[PDB]
């Protein structure tokens, strides 16, 4: 329950950031998904401090990242893909390729879809 | 020199990437600066696979990032700032603030420098 207190409570809340920046992968794992939720919108002031943390602990983040990519929250997967994919070390990069391919193949029916299809296409082109 | 064999030999050389991704901070330290040199130009194909490694070992990378920001290689410091600064965890972010401040204050005499001055400005505004 002490760990869960380290989770930001609102979009401006960096009170726990120093404590967070100190944990090892297995110390932060239990709340990694909770931290990833603060990337649903990167324009939230706290997203800029959460992002480095989750990238640094990317290896234990992966199953949760895939869940997001397999979800229906377009904005959330857009930020996750855009911000995290270029900073995934090789083995983790290969884990998410599947989702990028899938997303790049979607029919473009609105602008939100077009954004994530074109990002997926550019990222497959560049990174893989 | 077993370790140095993991430094890519040329701008397409990803032959050592799998091994690099298995090291921890203190193993990789002795070549972190050699790895940082591969960000002198992020269009080099190997750069995209080195960036995840250097960010992941950012804590032993900081004195060497400072050295790069204190050098006179424009493009190198453009990429290092642009690519690494958003992904520094709080305490490493703090260490580099000084160099950003200094760079945003440079008189723009050689116009090639503008991108560094203005990037530092933008990043001071956004991340701090």
């Amino acid at each position: 329950t002490s760990l869960r207190d380290l989770i930001p409570k609102h979009k401006f809340d960096n009170s726990t950031i120093d404590q967070l920046c100190k944990l090892i992968d297995n110390e932060i794992e239990p709340i990694i998904f909770d931290l990833l939720k603060w990337l649903q919108d990167y324009n939230w002031p706290i997203a800029k401090d959460i992002l480095p943390v989750v990238v640094l602990h990317q290896s234990i983040a992966m199953p949760h990242i895939l869940t997001i990519l397999q979800g229906n929250d377009i904005m959330w997967k857009y930020w996750v893909i855009k911000l995290m994919i270029p900073y995934l070390i090789y083995p983790n990069k290969q884990l998410v390729k599947s989702e990028l391919e899938r997303l790049s193949s979607l029919e473009i029916i609105n602008e939100d879809i077009r954004e994530i299809v074109n990002l997926s296409k550019d990222y497959l082109h560049f990174y893989y």
